[PDB]
């Protein structure tokens, strides 16, 4: 109940950010509430034709922390398929406790992991495409502002070297990234715009000049070469209508510059990019990418939360597998096997043993460890993305 | 800077929910700030192969209200194509003032209208498919909770008869919608679950029994017919794996019921639906629909905000059209023509005259009128969706 | 001229099962009949984008046996392409004699080999898909009863481990295969149906319980696990409408059983299967398959019979190759070369020599050997199917 | 147990032409047999994207006649969709009695109607394509001889003007159709072949000369025009390899003939034809067609027989609709509605009333009427095919 | 035998521009030459899925004129399908005489009509797309220069309002068309280039300024508007790489101009155009088009010349129709019927009678009339193209 159409932290914590059928069902259950102990697991119904970079668990802990519940989960940043080596649904988080004690949080738990995971996953695919070349999350504009930080966060953990949102950058503990906008060029003109941008380019930061405002990218690049010297990057955001063959243009610009002994000037591109276009543009000569919508508005995974056990006995609905389970992964070839919770480790054909991946983060509402900061998590993600090409 | 990875109203209002290049550019502009008066228009770069149901303007006013700026816009709920009758980009909102006074809000303005409009638009398409049959927004779970209300809001204005989010329902001033979950059936069993659900079904509300938890939809329907009498709806959420031919199953269930003199029991469906599946299921006999992801995670429109004038003179970048403009619509056949702002009305071939559609909502930061509540807006949308089949 | 619309053995033998143009042409030829000695070869016009498992020759001998004619042929069960290594049409059977003496049998000879070969061939493809897992022919129902045995026969020789037709099973000298039908479950109910089926399951035969009649496959499997112990297979015929994701369901059922220490219970599937679905279901966990229509109604090969020689001189029509020929096959890599009948063997590049494959089965109407029983033939087929993956 | 791999009428009547699970289930049921009265309906699971020309019921009566059972059915020759106006499965035959009394005939009943209906239906589609031009069934060769008559029968009832099988022709009470074969031309040569064929062309029968044996169709037609006069048809069976553009060739031949004042000679075509090719060739000038495989080997409909009632109470499996039903058809626009058996007629929006279509053919095993001969049935079919273009 | 690799008029006239097999066959025929009188017709084997605008006959007369031969033909500019109303090949030219007298010209006759007709036909399709807007042939560059005039000729007759080739323009008796090239802009710069172009724009000719050399089309258009006044057209040839959305750019430019009261300036486009792109660009605002390759390099029709009669008797090869014929066309609905040459007129169902279209142009080598100049012919074409949309 604030200014904008959002739900304050207070609200989501009180369970106001949920489907009423929950408080209504809990309520209708009444006195039986106390005698209903369950274990719910979250699995991905969503896209199964792709691996996933798990993200958003941090928020789940910030929510369940305090309730009398045990919470097991796969570490954020982990990368794996939604189905194990044998097509079994893999559980990403498991919650134990009185149904009534946390049931009203089903809506928010899913929300915290669905959208976030789609984002970090898309980022990861873009990471692979970008190679040793840097790319930054720039899409918060195409989404609601209230969540601008969780997006940059996930995008960062997914592989984005930098981020343009103030709040999000603050969240990941890095300086926001950003270059001069077309606005500056329209108000002052390229000449002044560039000059202003070069003068106000501070610290160990690389200078970048937007050149597609008034003139043709090609001649803008020549003019820039013969007018300013210390310029690290040239950025092209070229309007859809002008983008006949972006790849071709990139080569034209790079040739023009080298011919004038300015091959030292690197080329950056932005606007309407994804794994595909980023890979092709890089192969054409781009060394920096600004990725927006494709990441920030990445379709969410379809996570579902289901009671998988009642008062110690395996119980589920149609389409789900009853019983509490663990997720074993080969410390090598990264083969995964979903097994009943009474099986901790196993022998994986490839490099030794299979150890459980589903870690316990909350015991009786108490954090069982200190939660990693974004940098650490993405550091993990990057190691993990190594196994997928 | 709160508990979850979100941006408080305080934050977005201070301009903390934005790309730093803005505060950095404004700043680099310095003293010139005062002498830079501009007019920016927001147009849709996004999908042009579809009309759009504009939404999220309310939030924009809540943000710009107070700054020395004039704001013109198309009323939320309005339905039209992103390109006018002649392929000209239509401006949805226009802002006038000192660039520095509001420039840092570019990120949030877009965010407030991009995602929201995609949502209400998708809802609208589902509305057309649903016909005189009701459908409800149930997808906040598949998205981040912090925005659960703006989603239900837009989904409602787009055509959704009801909504399941507590906060969102509160926002639109309606009771949240909701039926018994599989959870209840798994914990207590159908028999008790149904009984509990029928007893706790209050007020002028229709009873609805979830029947796909344990048994086959078909026999669950027969059993229900011969065990309880006052039951308004039977809900089928049938697991993907079981959904061989949902349409066929719907007929089976309806025939089985009629044969036992219970054709009075209506059928409701939910889970993985959109315009297409909702139209086919309705034709098969469904009279109520619960729509989730397809709406709540609807891809955002790619709105772009561009300076279209500087200190009274038409000025823009490549790919945009300079000058302030008005959006005229035929009070009849609904033909639209984007024209220069010095043209208020015109003669439209079809039913009389073309009147401006772009209304002025803020004058010097002051609201020029009282803002419609959700119900009113959707009431407008529905009239407007009438013109599109 | 019997009860049903079929042709008795008496009839086909008298030449009543044929196109009249034959008896009419023979007749119109008159006295010249005696001086018309020809050699006709049967080749496949039909699908050339697939190999074929020859079948139905046995019936041809039962027909031509007794007439003054020499008959050469490729052994049933042989597997090869319709075109040799050089795209030459391969002759499967060759008949020598007075045109008038056997000409009226052209219709029945083709019929005996066209449909049968399509059947055994389809079975063979299913055999490859089934792997070391058993599958049975169950499709006679989808075809005319009068031929129910020749179908099971061919299906068996093609690779089917068992067969459900009484007559056909008798023909191949094996016990018919069969499990309890939905009918039993509908009349008595699962509980009694299963019990009855387990009690009446005799000899060294595996018990199999149909579980998709009333309840969900998943819970039917659990219930069965906790009610009966000595149950070899669980059969799922799941109705199209319920078969959302058969593969997924198979895993659900297998997991549910293993969790309850009943992974000893094997899973069998049936209904609407072919090479494709059988391969995917097996990979999902199925160890037994019941295949119907796809085999029993397999499209027939388009065999054509053509006079390839008249009174010792090479003679044919357009589209055919004149002269009597032999079909040489490499005793190794199985390369085939159609050559003129005066070439018995040759040197095949790969493993030694190429020996003739076209054997003489009838000399002056007299069988030149004892004809193999079905078991022997399929034993040959299986060796031969080994060369095709 | 006869010479060929077929099942004698004696056999199918004793129930030897069936899946053993039947006699085994009946048997296992024992004494309960007497107290098990059921009603089974046959519906089409098969292709639902096409109407069907029902055929093969005659054989079903010849089988059930004598048993204490009531049999209702839709008249052979009737043409309708497998799903009624509301997507409800339409029952083609219904059988009432003690399950044990007729259960073992499930296999043969389906077989008698599955394959036959596919055949007559395909014929019907070819009928529509052929227009006022005649076409004949010539495909028994591509199928097993034992069933050669039931094929010609169904093909005839489906719309075929004539038939080439001796037995089948006898069955429908018409003279077999037939023209001179390539064999005659290869043995004697065109010149003699034609002469022989013209001389032995008797009664009110049209002469037809096969011309694609040795020479080019074009010149064969010219030669024929200038050598013989009374020749009704010229037949072209042109070998696949020679059939570059059959339609073009047809025009060439027709032009060549007209130029030589012999446009009186009609053109007939044969070999590898179906609805499509027959329609295109007719439009090119063909006035007679010989259709084979496409009809005789037409894929069978997937009919399924299911107990729909036990001892007076509605009972079925998943995927089926319980209760006995009638099939009402509008005596006008031919709209169909499946309704519960206690509803005989109804009011159809279009031309008056909807009368039941499911007639009772057997009462206590006794025929309730005289069964139509093929000619009558096809006479009905043709009236009925009128409603489908 | 001249400088370039071409064949002088002298050469083609001596029969040096042909396949040797001709002079070699004529020669081998020897004395029989005198007694070999034939009639050859030219028909289109080529694309039959399109009508054709006949062209190049003029050249055929210039070649056969003088030989003792009669030549009948369809007038250039005539538009019709290669197959008549009944799929009969339509003869475009017919030649009568001693085979040896003109046989060596088969190669050149085809060449004169094949390529030319493809060109004029493609032009015609572009004409339809261009509407009341002018388009000019500009593609001779993409083809060999020796034929530059016959291309412009055919392109003109096909519908092109103007032509850029000097020789070709001279041939059609019109002034060549042409605008300033990028070359001028690169050497002098836009400013000077435009000025020079406006000053040297003479007579009743419209001024046109190429604007895509250095700057963005958009700003080039604004700059031009505010610097020069009397400028009829602005031409955009926009480089593939820059042509992101040509249609969008066209609107941008037109809006920019109108906003500055210069909507009087028309827009012209060129480079890589055909029916499709010309229709879409016109709908976007283009009023002038320069079409190149698509027309000048239009695939040639596959005309074939065949002896259709020898010494008065109908004679041909396989795939052709013997006898001399006339081509009748309905003076109304333009239905065409190929009929034997002894049929001059006929009754056409639609508007009266069908008159012969195949006119006699040469009698004994003597022109039977004065040949139309290009303007007249295209005047005819345009009337005729009216009947095809």
């Amino acid at each position: 109940m604030n200014v904008f159409n959002t739900a304050s932290d207070e609200d989501i914590k009180k369970g106001l950010a949920s489907d009423v059928y929950f408080e209504r069902t809990i309520s209708a259950i009444g006195d039986k509430c106390n005698d209903l102990r369950v274990a719910m697991e979250a699995t991905v119904s969503g896209p199964l034709d792709t691996w996933i970079n798990f993200t958003g668990l941090d928020e789940v802990l910030k929510l369940l922390e305090g309730l009398d519940v045990d919470l097991y989960a796969i570490p954020e940043g982990t990368i794996l398929f939604p189905r194990d080596a044998n097509g079994l649904p893999v559980p990403f988080i498991r919650v134990e406790g009185r149904y009534c004690d946390f049931g009203m949080y089903e809506t928010a738990i899913l929300g915290f992991i669905c959208q976030a995971s789609g984002i970090s996953t898309k980022a990861s695919k873009v990471r692979l495409a970008a190679g040793d070349s840097p790319f930054f999350s720039f899409g918060i504009r195409r989404m609601h502002p209230a969540i601008s930080p969780m997006i940059d966060r996930s995008a960062y953990i997914g592989g984005a070297d930098g981020v343009s949102g103030i709040l999000g950058a603050k969240l990941i503990d890095q300086d926001p990234v950003g270059t001069m906008p077309h606005a500056l060029s329209i108000m002052l003109g390229d000449e002044e715009a560039w000059k202003l941008t070069l003068e106000n380019t501070k610290n160990g930061q690389k200078s970048v000049l937007l050149i597609d405002t008034y003139m043709d990218e090609k001649f803008a690049a020549i003019k820039i070469a013969e007018m300013f010297d210390k310029v690290d990057y040239i950025r092209l955001d070229t309007p859809s209508s002008r983008r006949g063959n972006f790849e071709a243009l990139i080569r034209e610009v790079r040739w023009e510059l080298a011919l004038r002994g300015r091959s030292d000037i690197k080329i950056m591109v932005s606007g309407g990019l994804d794994e595909n276009t980023v890979k092709k543009l890089r192969e054409a000569g781009a060394e920096a990418f600004g990725v927006g919508t494709s990441i920030s508005s990445a379709k969410p995974f379809d996570f579902a939360m289901d009671i998988v056990e009642v008062n110690g006995k395996p119980e589920t609905k149609r389409g789900k597998m009853s019983g509490r389970k663990n997720v074993l992964r080969c410390t090598s070839c990264h083969r995964i096997e979903v097994v009943p919770a009474n099986v901790q480790e196993k022998t994986c054909i490839c490099g030794g043993s299979m150890q459980n991946l589903l870690v316990k983060y909350l015991s009786h509402g108490k954090r069982t460890s200190e939660y990693p900061r974004p940098k650490e998590i993405r550091s993990r993600s990057m190691k993990e993305l190594e196994y997928f090409k």
